């Protein structure tokens, strides 16, 4: 397989100025028509003219109007097609091409392809070539004439890019629509939608021109009544994106279509959005609280892209962390502001410092601007995404507001409708910087090295204080481990947001400050420090990167009590808890190892409890922070810090912290079960469908994490509430009704009930599937199983698949279980997916990531298992080069 290098970017010896493309639908195959008006580049070098083509079947290829003949004038492999360069003409011309393609059997949900009864395309990165020829890569801009036409009665809704400028009838019961989209764009952002689809729609008047855009969101007939919140969402990110960046939408219209079969979450392809329905439908009735803020995110993302992706455009995939990092960026600072609670960055951040910093200590480890690659699995990571945000995010607290939005629309008003690097960003950045420190001289030089260095720094701090004096210094490190991609790892530009608390009244004692670490290490003093403080570091998360705070556990619960920043907060406790996870997790070990008849527990410190009452008792603190400090950090959080983890020993380890807690503060907690129930569970507004409050849904939250505590515990008569629960209007509750109940006789009695309310709503019924699949059971390999034979049975679909399995794969206890059954049964599946979908049979691998930093006999049985599905005769592409890399081959 072709590996592609960065350094090795060279412009195209050709030009494509015009696609004009006729796209017949039938029932049984596709017709595409296409003429391609095109150049000889100034880079051309009389090579031969090579087209991306996958899986086409040509009926006929022409250059000016000269049928090419097979064989004499071309060849094509199902790969490239190669017009020999004594053929190819040496100006302007066009180049024309049938081919034959079969939405309806493409079950890899890439190029186009039948979801239930809507045809639909996912172009990117690279599924253009599934559809036509083209030279497939996003520095080729055209401009785009597209005709669909399809049976009228089964498809009467045809979209594409641009302005739809004709409509007509066709003899045989069929019809067309041709759009005409004039602005240049790459392929990758060309969209066609078939398909019997009903809408709402609204005018949306932008803020200084006043132009009115119309909004259409879409979805089949059905779950028509599911996309008010999607068009809520969508009127919220255009007047942030006014608001905050002072930019508007530049079209006459902007289509939002769900799909119920999709790789994804969304897509932004230009005017015409096209999502994951279970990331664009939402009610009340019929959704879980998450939905909302799914929805929310994932429809202000897509709309964000306009700017950072569709309109400043990337040269080549090398750079795809500045349109998803700086989107995810956008759509956190949108998201942030939409819901007001601190949980939105918080969940955030748990996500990165989990997921994103095991990839980053995996063999997978890669630079969020990554050097090579031979799969887009290279780029489409947690890393690009998500440490790229983070990465895109610092420029914003290095900056400060005023600055950074003054070299965000540097970037904007110099790259608009070119194509851009991350070097182009960084340098808009720099003339931010240079205007708010007052001298051309400094740099963003050294920033760079976030864009090129792979691996998590970890920042260690010392502390000194002189009581005469009235002197504290603050001593930082970093470090960061070389890996594969560095063998020596350079410092980088870490900003360090701090306050420095009083302990006697919890009050700051400094003004905003951010540190700037620059150097391997540094000391910063503060004068004036009338009493020795506690500091509050890295504020708001301020850099990507393993703190290590050394801080006593009194002076860490004293800033969960008082700081004033809730990232600090959730620190502190984060750190406290884990602590005491790493000392009872060697106290666990040692006893097991030395098969010890007895030995002794380091208990919970009671003082941390006490803090914990102190927090949950106080009726002005936020539920959505409540929530995560009664709960231990995510167990792929904890992985990061033990060698050789042996699952079990963490188990028994979780189980015994909890108990240590809940054994003090159960009553605490029903109590707040019940206190919670008027102001969560209020249905007010339940029949309006575009009421949202992001606080009362974090109240459910902590009631459902509550009851999930109490559940465990067998506390006193808990089987009333859960059953009370189980009545719950709110999806959210009465699927906790069902999880919390594994724990009691009733469970199967819930599981019957609550699939009779999920079964007739497609993403309600996922919703359930991840509820059973997630369900802290015994029998959970059997209540698998018959899910497989009674639910989900051969479907094709990523949402079905991805929902029975995935949560399971979370289950410590039993996906873990020491004969490797569990690792056994996600290969089958991951084989079973990749003979029609490679890249839905690649997420399914995410359990694996971790495989190396288990114990011994656990990596083996997960290393046995990837190596059989390596020796797979049929295995992709995709899910070979994602293995290897994996297994370290
Ligand atoms: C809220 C947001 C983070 C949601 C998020 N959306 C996005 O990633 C969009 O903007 C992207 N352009 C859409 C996209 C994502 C992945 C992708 O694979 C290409 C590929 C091919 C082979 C192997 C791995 C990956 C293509 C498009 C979401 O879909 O989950
Ligand atoms: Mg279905
Ligand atoms: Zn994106």
């Amino acid at each position: 397989p072709k590996i592609h290098y960065r350094k090795d970017y060279k412009p195209s010896g050709f030009i494509i100025n015009q696609v004009t493309l006729n796209i017949n639908i039938h029932d049984q195959e596709t017709i595409v028509r296409s003429v391609l008006d095109m150049d000889i580049s100034k880079h051309n070098v009389g090579e031969d003219l090579v087209f991306d083509g996958v899986g086409l079947k040509i009926n006929e290829i022409s250059i000016n109007n000269k049928k090419l003949v097979e064989g004499e004038e071309y060849t094509y492999d199902n790969e490239f097609l190669t017009i020999f360069s004594k053929f190819v003409p040496k100006s302007k011309f066009a180049f024309s091409s049938e081919v034959i393609i079969h939405p309806e059997t493409n079950y890899a949900l890439t190029g186009l392809y039948k979801s239930k009864n809507i045809i639909v395309s996912q172009c990117e990165a690279t599924g253009f070539r599934r559809i036509t020829f083209f030279i497939d890569r996003p520095d080729m801009m055209a401009k785009y004439d597209v005709t669909v036409t399809a049976d009228k009665e089964k498809y009467p809704v045809l979209l594409s890019n641009g302005d739809k400028v004709n409509e007509f009838e066709i003899p045989g019961g069929r019809h067309g629509a041709r759009f005409n989209d004039p602005p240049l764009k790459p392929c990758y952002l060309f969209a066609v939608v078939a398909g019997d689809l009903k809408h709402l729609s609204a005018t949306y008047i932008t803020k200084y021109t006043k132009k009115k855009v119309e909004l259409y969101v879409f979805s089949e007939e059905k779950y028509v009544s599911k996309l008010q919140w999607a068009l809520e969402c969508l009127k919220k990110s255009m007047a942030f994106d006014e608001d905050y960046f002072g930019l508007e939408y530049d079209l006459s219209r902007l289509n939002l279509v769900a799909v119920s079969d999709f790789n994804v979450g969304a897509m932004e392809n230009k005017g015409l959005n096209i999502f994951n329905a279970n990331s664009l439908l939402a009610s009340k009735k019929n959704s879980i609280d998450f939905s909302y803020a799914r929805i929310l995110t994932v429809v202000g993302h897509e709309y964000f892209h306009q700017y950072t992706g569709n309109r400043v455009t990337l040269r080549d995939w090398f750079q795809l962390t500045l349109k998803e990092g700086l989107t995810v960026h956008r759509e956190n600072l949108f998201s942030e502001e939409m819901t007001k609670t601190v949980t939105t960055r918080l969940s955030h951040v748990d996500l990165l410092r989990s997921v994103q910093f095991l990839e980053d200590s995996s063999p997978l480890s890669h630079p969020i601007r990554p050097e090579s690659y031979v799969s887009m699995e290279n780029f489409y990571t947690t890393t690009v995404y998500d440490k790229g945000s983070e990465v895109m995010r610092m420029y914003l607290t290095i900056l400060g507001e005023e600055y950074y939005k003054k070299g965000f629309d540097i970037y904007i008003k110099k790259n608009d409708g070119n194509t851009a690097t991350c070097e182009d960003f960084n340098y808009a950045m720099e003339q931010a910087y240079k205007m708010k420190k007052a001298d051309n001289s400094a740099n963003l030089n050294q920033y760079l090295l976030w864009f090129s260095q792979s691996g998590t720094p970890h920042v260690s701090f010392k502390y000194n204080y002189d009581a005469e004096k009235k002197q504290y210094s603050i001593h930082v490190n970093q470090y960061t481990k070389p890996d594969e991609n560095q063998k020596e790892k350079k410092p980088l530009f870490i900003p360090i947001s701090v306050g420095l608390i009083n302990p006697e009244n919890g009050k700051e004692m400094i003004s905003q400050t951010t540190l700037e670490l620059t150097k391997e290490s540094d000391t910063f003093v503060f004068n004036n420090i009338a009493v020795k403080p506690i500091p509050s570091l890295f504020r708001g998360f301020s850099a990507p990167v393993y703190i290590e705070d050394q801080l006593t556990d009194e002076e860490r619960i004293l800033l969960l009590k008082y700081d004033s920043d809730a990232f600090v907060r959730y620190n502190s406790c984060t750190n406290i808890y884990m602590k005491q996870i790493l000392m009872n997790y060697n106290e666990f070990l040692k006893a097991k190892n030395e098969k010890l008849e007895s030995f002794q527990l380091t208990p919970v410190n009671a003082q941390f409890i006490d803090a914990i009452k102190y927090l949950l008792e106080d009726p002005h603190a936020d539920a959505g922070f409540k929530s995560y400090i009664v709960s231990l950090p995510q167990d792929r959080y904890i992985i990061n810090f033990v060698s050789n983890l042996d699952t079990d020993v963490l188990a028994d380890t979780k189980e015994y912290i909890y108990k240590q807690i809940g054994d003090k503060l159960n009553d605490v907690y029903y109590k707040m079960f019940k206190s919670l129930e008027a102001k969560a569970d209020d249905l007010t507004y339940f029949n309006d469908e575009s009421h949202v409050d992001f606080d009362q849904m974090n109240m459910r939250t902590l009631r459902n994490t509550l009851l999930s505590l109490l559940s465990k515990a067998q506390y006193p008569n808990i089987l009333n509430e859960i059953i009370e629960h189980s009545k719950s209007p709110y999806p959210s509750n009465w699927l906790t009704s069902l999880s919390v109940s594994a724990y009691f006789d009733k469970y199967f009695e819930l599981y019957d009930k609550t699939y009779k309310l999920s079964k007739d709503d497609e993403l309600l019924l996922q919703e359930w599937l991840k509820t059973v699949s997630r369900s802290d059971r015994k029998d959970i390999y059997e209540i698998l199983k018959k899910l497989e034979n009674e639910v989900l049975k051969d479907s094709k679909n990523p949402n079905d698949i991805r929902a029975v399995y995935l949560p399971f794969t979370n289950n410590l206890r039993r996906f873990h279980d020491i004969s490797g059954k569990g690792y056994k049964l996600i290969a089958e599946v991951i084989t079973k997916t990749d003979k029609f979908n490679p890249m839905v049979a690649t997420q399914l691998c995410e359990p694996f990531k971790l495989w190396n930093k288990l114990d011994t006999k656990r990596q083996e049985l997960m290393l046995n298992e990837m190596n059989t599905m390596l020796q797979e005769p049929q295995i992709s592409n995709n899910l070979k080069e994602y293995l290897l890399r994996l297994t370290n081959k």
